[PDB]
């Protein structure tokens, strides 16, 4: 199909910062097995508190665009974009030797499963839908896909360092 019809777009443009996101949390794992079956949370704990709070800041500029006109709409999307600050808020705070590696996977994810919300609803308007997210969620997509970068960068240094 060309593009999915072709109201496809913001789905299958976010979908190119889930295979970043999807890499480093499987890496999560990976690197846990490197150093040691607890000590590892230092590596992914020292990686994902600057993903945490990049996401704060990324999330903002959502919200950010409704304190100009977006809002009157934007007010529904308001409440998906507070529940990134939620889930960060709690993203890399469970330290139980566990609870780092499932957080964050469910942290980056988060972020994704959420952009699947708005990037659906351009099916329904279409044409002025992506109009006022184009510019926060492609905004967003590159400085939250900089951070995820920069994650799995620590994550894929750190094992490919020792190699074997």
């Amino acid at each position: 199909r060309p593009d999915a019809a072709g109201h496809v777009n913001i789905a299958e443009a976010v979908q190119q910062l889930n295979h970043t996101i999807v890499n480093a949390a499987h890496e999560l794992h990976e690197t846990l097995g490197l150093p040691t079956p607890d000590e590892a949370l230092n590596l992914l704990t020292e990686q994902a508190n600057a993903f945490k709070t990049k996401i704060a800041e990324v999330t903002t500029s959502l919200k950010q665009e409704a304190e100009k006109h977006q809002g009157s709409v934007a007010e529904q999307l308001n409440a998906f974009a507070r529940n990134l600050n939620n889930s960060i808020h709690d993203a890399a705070t469970s330290l139980n030797l566990q609870d780092q590696l499932n957080s964050l996977q469910s942290a980056l994810t988060n972020v994704g499963h959420q952009w699947q919300d708005i990037a659906t609803k351009t099916q329904a308007s279409a044409q002025e839908a992506w109009a006022p997210v184009q510019s926060a969620l492609q905004e967003a997509a590159e400085k939250t896909k900089e951070a995820a970068a920069n994650l799995q960068n620590s994550i894929q240094s750190a094992v490919q360092k020792p190699a074997n």
